[PDB]
C-alpha cells in the first residue's frame, strides 16, 4: 500500500463509486477503502440478486437483505422474562447487554435504521427505484434563476441515470405490472398519472434481470490494468477509517487514519483530497471522531467549534405498507379476449381469441401468453402465466399527493412469507412520506459507549415532526388504503400499517448541504465541500437538506457528480 | 469451455472439490459445473462466515443460511383463509400454487430438507463438525477383516481430516468451552468421554476462526495458472447439468448434457470420466432423469432395468434440540480463584489472583482473562468476557448413549433470537440419532411435476421406522433433558423439542454403497463406481448405507478419496 | 351486570368465548411433523375432535357459534337495538 | 368482544374501535343444511355451512364498506399496531 494518494475515498458504496468513477477517469491517482469486504462474487460490489437462483426464489433474497442490516441504536431491553428455572443465573435489573447502547431513548429512536458493511454498501441489495426529485423535494444547486437550477438537475440526473443504467421499460410485457398499471391509469383518469418505477437495471431475458450496484457505476478493479492502462485506483477492503486529521487553523484536512482489520496495523494516509461517502450514519460518526460536531449527548451551553449543524435536521421517511390479493373483476379481465370452450383438463378444451381485432382489451402478445398458459396447464385455475414478471408501478410524488408510491413486488418482504394464497394474486403497496428537516431531530455519538468497530455509538433522537409531516403520514395511509382497494382486498397478515422508523433506510440531512453554513444550518455547500476546508468532501443522502418523499440516491450521485466537478476544478492529478 | 475433457464433475460442493484436489494434482484435464454461482468472496467457494463482520455480529450468519436453504418437497397448502375481502379472486379447492408438490404426503415427508446452489455448495455455510464414525456407523470396505477394516477407515480419514483441517483445540481457551466441558467431563466420570466437536477449522486470532470449506479443500482456481502450470481445471458455474448419456448397451456413459443458465443454451459434454457430486438429492435426481431406477411414482408391478435400490433404504437423523440459560453456580464458579477489592466502579476497586496458586480451580489463562473483564468492566454483573468464543463440546456416540451431540453456539437459530438474556449465558444443546434403512423410505421423482430448473420434482415417502430408531430417539430427548441440567434450565422460546425431520441435512443412502448391487441393495461399490458402468461414479453423503448418528460429510470425503484411487490406476490423462 | 365485570371489562371476553360453541368445524388438516416418533400417529387427517367432515373448509361460516344457556346469547350481547330503515326491512 | 389479545402498553383512554356491518343478498344457493349421518353433542342432526358471500352488489358494498372504514377512523387518529383493519371471519 502506498503512503500517498492524489484522492482518498472512504465507502466504496455507489456514492464512493461516482467519485472513483469521475476522478479515477480524470486521471487522478486514488485509492478507496472499506470497512467490510468483497463478497459478490467476482464482479466486485455488484448486486448480490443477480443470481439465477435468487431470480427463481426471490422469496429468499429477503434473507439476503436481513444478513446485512445491523440495527444502528438498540435501547437497552426491557423485556420480562420470569419463566426460567429458579437454578439459572438471573440479574437483578436490565442491565447493559448484548451489544445494546443505554443512552437510546426507545420511544425516540429509528429502530429501523441500519447499516451494511460490505464492499458496494447497501447497493449489493437494493430495490434499485431512481426517480428524480421534482422541485418541490429538491435542495437549490442555483438561487433565483429556476431555469439556470432546472438545467444543472436535468444535466446532473441525466448522467447519473447513465452510470446507474436506469430505465422504465424493463416491465413492460409482464401481464401483471399491465395489468396493474392500467386499472390505476383508467381509475385516476386526469388526476393522477402513472408509469413503471424508474429502476437501475437492464433486463437480460424474459426471466431474468440484471439489476445495477456500484459496480455498475465503477467496476472497483485495481488500476492500471488491460483495459484501463493509465487509469489509477486501488480498492482496500477490510479497512475501517477512523478520523480525518485537521490542521490547526481548520482550513485542510492533513491525513486519514485507518485501520486494517485483517494485520490490525494503524496508519496515517496521505491525500490532496478527502472524500467521505461512508453512509449518511458513518460519516457522520467520522466526522465527529474528528472533532467535528460536538460528541456526547448534545448540550446547547457547549457549542461546537467547527460545523454546529451536523447531526441535527435529520430526516426519515414515514412508510406505509399492505398487500393486496387481486380482485376476481381484475382476474377475470386478464381473459376477457379469450374464447373459452369445454371442460379445462378434457381433449375438448379450447381457449382461442382473434388477432387484431380493436375491440380485444389487451394487446395480441397478452393474449398468446395466456392462450398458451390456459392451454398447456389446465390444472391451473389462473389466466396468469406462471413466470410473469411482477408489477412495478409508481405514481410519483405531487403537491396533491405528496408521498412516493411504489406498487408491485418487493424482495424485502417485512413478515413470514405468505403461502396460502397464490403469489401471482399479491400486490405490495409501499407509499413514502417527506420528512420536515427539524433542528432537535439528531443523530448523536456517546462519548463512552462504542460500536462493535470501537468507534462512537450512534444514538438518534428523533420523532416525526407535528404539522405538516404528520398530517401527510395519516393522509398518506389512507390513499394507499383507498388506492388498493381499486386492485383488490387486503392480504390478511399484511393488512395496513406504518413500518418501524428508519425502516425505510432513506435517512438524509446527516451532514446536509446548503448555500450558506449559518443561514441555511448546514454543514457542505453547494459543491460538497465542508465549510472552512480546502480539501475535505462529503458524499451521500446526509447531504440532502430538504424534505423528499422519492427514493434518495440518484440525487445523491447527482450531487456526487457536481462536487466532482468542482474538484476537477481545483486540483491538478500527479503525473503518471 | 471445450468439448472434451479427461473427468467432469458436477457440483464443487466439498465431495466434487476432493474429486478436483485428487485428480487435477494427479494431471487430469478436468471440468467442474456448478448450477450455481461464486458469490461469496474472493476465495471462490469459501465459507461465508469468515468476514470480520459475520464474526463481530454471529447472530445474523442465520440469515445467510436460509437465504441458500431452498425446500427440496413443500406439499401443497391446505391452511384456511377466510378473511379476505368479498371482492379479492377466491379459491375453490386447494390446487397446487407456489411451486408446491402435489405428489407429497404431508405426513411422509422430510419437510425441513432443503438444497443449496453456489459454488462451493453447502459448505459455504456449514458448522464444520467432521467426527469420524465408529464401527457401529459406519459401513464396511473390508469385508472379514476387523483390523484391516479399521486400518482402511484410518488411513482415509486421516487424509480427510487434513483436505479440511480438521482439529480438536481452536476453542481450548475459551473460558465458556471449558466451564461447560469441565463440568459435563465430572458430572459423567467413569461414564462418558467429553472432547471438543471435531471441527474443520483453523484459528487465527482470539477473535476470529477461519472455518474451512470447499475451498479448502480445493482452491478453485482454474489452471494452468502462476502456482500450479502443469495443472488443467475449468470451473464452470451456472450450468444445470441435467442428464449423463447412457449407451445402449448401458455399459458407459457417452456424455454429459448441459444448460448453460446465462446464455440459455444446451450442449453435450464429452469425458473419459463422469463424477456425480451433486449431493443427496440432486445426485439421484440426476441419475433417474437419465433413465437409471425409476421415475414417478413407485411401481413394483414394472420394476426398474438399472439401480433398482437408487432413493430406496433413505436415511436421516432425528434432531432434538433446546437452549439452556447457565447455572448460578457455574457463573459463580467462573469466579472462584479472584480476590476481590472494594466495590465496583471506582478508581479503588481491585480484581486479583495468584497465578499457580494450588488452591486455584482454574489455570492461570482463565483468571487472567477474568480478571482483567472485570476490571475493564466493573459496570458488568458477569465474569464472562466479552470476546469469549462459545463452547464446542461433544460427547461422541456410543452403544450406550448412540446419539451424536453438540453443545455450545450453532450460527443456525431455529426461532428469532432472544435479546433479553445476556448472550454470554446461553448453551445450545443439539442431539442427533441414527436411522434404521429401510426399503420403504424413498426418494423418488415424479414423472409430471417439475421444480425451478425443469427436472422431475423430488418427493419423500420417509417415517422414521418403528423399532431401535424410534425408541432410541425418544431416549435421546430424555438425556438432552437429563444432560442439560447440569449446565442451566432451559430457555424459554428454546424448549427441548424435535426438529423438522430434514431440518438436519444429513440424508444418506439415497444412492448407497456395498459389495453386492443384489445382495447389499445398494448402487455403488467400495470404488463409488455405478455397478455396470465403467465410467460413472458417486461422491457424498447418497453413498452411506448404514444408520448414522455423527455428522456425514468427512465420511463421504473418504469414500471419495478411495474413489479417486481407482479412477487413478483405471485412466490415463490426455498429454498436456 | 356485575360490579366486578364493570370493574375489570377486559375480562368479559372470556365470558362470551366461554359460550360460544362452534356451529361447524371442517376436519383439520394441520401438519404436526415434530412429534416424538415413540408417540401414536396420524395416517390420515381422520374426524377428529367433533369436526364435521361434511364440510368445505372453504365454503364455511367459520364464525358462527351458539349458547346453551337459559337468556341465550342476550346472557352476553353487546345491546345494540337499531330500527331497520325500508331498504332493509321486510 | 374483543378478537385478539387485549394489548396493554397504550393507555386504553384513547383507543376506539371500528365495526361495520354489511348487508348479504339472500340466495338460493346459501345454505344451511343438516348431516344424515353426523351427529352434534346432543345427537342431533350436524349443521353444516355451504355460504359464499354473493358476488355483485354484496361484494362490492363489502370492499367499499372497508375502505369506508379506512378513511373515517383516520379521521379520529391512526390504527392500532395489532388490530389494523381487517374483514372478520364470516
Ligand atoms: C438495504 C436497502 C437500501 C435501499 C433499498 C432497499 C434496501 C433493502 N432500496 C433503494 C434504496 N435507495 C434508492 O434510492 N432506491 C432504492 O430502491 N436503498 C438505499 C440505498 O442503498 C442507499 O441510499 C445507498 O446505497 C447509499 O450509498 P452510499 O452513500 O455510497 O452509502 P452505502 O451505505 O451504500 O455505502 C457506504 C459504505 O461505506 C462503508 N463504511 C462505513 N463506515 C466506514 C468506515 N468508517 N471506514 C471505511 N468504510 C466505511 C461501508 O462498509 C459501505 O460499503
Ligand atoms: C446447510 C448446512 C449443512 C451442514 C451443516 C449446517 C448447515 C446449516 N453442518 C454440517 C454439515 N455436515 C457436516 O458433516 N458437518 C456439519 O457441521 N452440513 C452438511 C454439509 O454441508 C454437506 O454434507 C456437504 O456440503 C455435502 O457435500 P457435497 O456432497 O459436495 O454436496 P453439496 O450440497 O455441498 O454440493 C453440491 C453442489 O452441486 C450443485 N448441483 C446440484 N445440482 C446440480 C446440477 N444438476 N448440475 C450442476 N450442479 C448441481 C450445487 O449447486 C452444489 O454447490
Ligand atoms: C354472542 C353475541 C350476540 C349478539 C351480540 C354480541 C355477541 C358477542 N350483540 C348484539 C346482538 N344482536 C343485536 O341485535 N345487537 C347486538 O348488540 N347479538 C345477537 C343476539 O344475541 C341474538 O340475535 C339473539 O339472542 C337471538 O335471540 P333468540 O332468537 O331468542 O336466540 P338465542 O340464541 O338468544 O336463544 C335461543 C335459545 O334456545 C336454546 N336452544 C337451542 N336449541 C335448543 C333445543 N333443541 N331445545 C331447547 N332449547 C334450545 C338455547 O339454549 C337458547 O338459550
Ligand atoms: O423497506 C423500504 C424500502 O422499500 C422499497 O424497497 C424501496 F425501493 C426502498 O428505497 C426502501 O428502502
Ligand atoms: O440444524 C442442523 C445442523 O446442526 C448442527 O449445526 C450440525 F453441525 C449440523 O451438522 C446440522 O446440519
Amino acid at each position: 500500500m502506498d503512503i500517498k494518494y492524489d484522492v482518498v475515498i472512504v465507502g466504496s458504496g455507489p456514492i464512493g463509486c461516482t467519485y472513483a468513477r469521475e476522478l479515477v477517469g480524470a486521471g487522478y491517482k486514488v485509492a478507496m477503502f472499506d470497512i467490510g469486504e468483497i463478497d459478490s462474487g467476482l464482479k466486485i460490489g455488484a448486486h448480490k440478486k443477480n443470481t439465477v437462483e435468487y431470480q427463481k426464489n426471490i422469496d429468499k433474497f429477503v434473507n439476503v437483505i436481513q444478513g446485512q442490516l445491523m440495527s444502528v441504536s438498540v435501547p437497552v431491553n426491557t423485556l420480562v422474562v420470569d419463566t426460567l428455572s429458579p437454578t439459572s443465573w438471573q440479574a437483578s435489573t436490565f442491565f447493559v447487554r448484548n451489544g445494546s447502547n443505554p443512552e437510546q431513548d426507545p420511544l425516540r429512536n429509528l429502530s429501523g435504521q441500519a447499516v451494511t458493511r460490505v464492499v458496494g454498501g447497501m447497493s449489493t441489495h437494493w430495490t434499485c427505484a431512481t426517480p428524480r426529485f421534482d422541485r418541490e423535494q429538491r435542495p437549490l444547486l442555483v438561487k433565483d434563476d429556476a431555469d439556470a437550477d432546472d438545467a444543472e438537475w436535468d444535466r446532473l440526473y441525466t448522467k447519473a441515470e447513465s452510470y446507474f443504467q436506469t430505465g422504465t421499460d424493463q416491465f413492460k410485457e409482464s401481464i401483471r405490472h399491465n395489468l396493474v398499471l392500467n386499472k390505476l391509469t383508467e381509475e385516476y383518469k386526469g388526476q393522477r398519472d402513472f408509469q413503471q418505477i424508474p429502476l437501475a437495471a437492464t433486463r437480460r431475458s424474459p426471466t431474468f434481470v440484471e439489476w445495477s450496484s456500484a459496480n455498475t457505476v465503477f467496476d472497483l478493479q485495481n488500476r492500471p490494468n488491460t483495459d484501463a492502462p493509465e487509469e489509477r485506483f486501488n480498492l482496500f477492503p477490510a479497512v475501517a477509517c477512523e478520523r480525518v486529521v485537521r490542521n490547526a487553523l481548520n482550513s485542510e484536512i492533513e491525513s486519514l487514519h485507518i485501520h486494517d482489520l485483517i494485520s490490525g496495523d494503524r496508519f496515517e494516509i496521505k491525500a490532496d483530497v478527502y472524500v467521505l461517502t461512508a453512509g449518511a450514519v458513518h460519516n457522520t460518526q467520522l466526522l465527529v471522531n474528528s472533532g467535528f460536531g460536538q460528541l456526547g449527548r448534545p448540550n446547547p451551553a457547549n457549542p461546537p467549534e467547527l460545523l454546529p449543524s451536523l447531526g441535527s435536521y435529520i430526516t426519515e421517511q414515514s412508510l406505509v405498507f399492505c398487500q393486496t390479493v387481486m380482485s376476481t373483476e381484475l382476474i377475470d379481465s386478464v381473459k376477457s379476449d379469450m374464447t373459452i370452450r369445454g371442460t379445462p383438463g378434457e381433449l375438448t378444451y379450447s381457449v382461442t381469441y382473434t388477432p387484431g381485432a380493436s375491440t380485444n382489451k389487451h394487446p395480441d402478445w397478452w393474449n398468446e401468453k395466456v392462450k398458451n398458459h390456459m392451454m398447456q396447464h389446465q390444472e391451473d385455475p389462473l389466466p396468469i402465466p406462471f413466470e410473469d414478471p411482477e408489477p412495478q408501478v409508481t405514481t410519483l410524488f405531487q403537491p396533491s399527493h405528496p408521498w412516493h408510491t411504489q406498487i408491485g413486488r418487493d424482495a424485502f418482504s417485512y413478515g413470514a412469507v405468505q403461502q396460502s394464497i397464490d403469489s401471482r394474486l399479491i400486490v405490495d403497496w409501499r407509499f413514502f412520506g417527506r420528512t420536515e428537516p427539524k433542528e432537535e431531530n439528531k443523530l448523536w455519538f456517546s462519548d463512552k459507549i462504542t460500536d462493535a468497530y470501537n468507534m462512537p455509538q450512534p444514538t438518534f433522537d428523533f420523532r416525526f415532526p407535528a404539522g405538516r409531516t404528520s398530517k401527510e403520514a395519516e393522509d398518506m395511509m389512507t390513499d394507499m388504503c383507498v388506492m388498493s382497494a381499486k386492485i383488490g382486498g387486503f392480504l390478511p397478515g399484511s393488512l395496513p400499517q406504518f413500518m418501524e422508523p428508519g425502516l425505510c433506510l432513506h435517512l438524509g440531512g446527516t451532514h446536509r448541504m446548503g448555500f450558506d453554513e449559518k443561514e441555511d444550518n448546514c454543514c457542505v455547500n453547494t459543491d460538497s465541500r465542508v465549510f472552512g476546508f480546502k480539501n475535505l468532501f462529503l458524499g451521500g443522502c446526509g447531504n440532502i437538506p430538504t424534505a423528499y418523499g422519492a427514493n434518495p440516491t440518484l440525487t445523491a450521485m447527482s450531487l456526487a457528480i457536481k462536487s466532482c466537478e468542482y474538484i476537477k476544478q481545483n486540483f491538478t492529478p500527479s503525473p503518471f
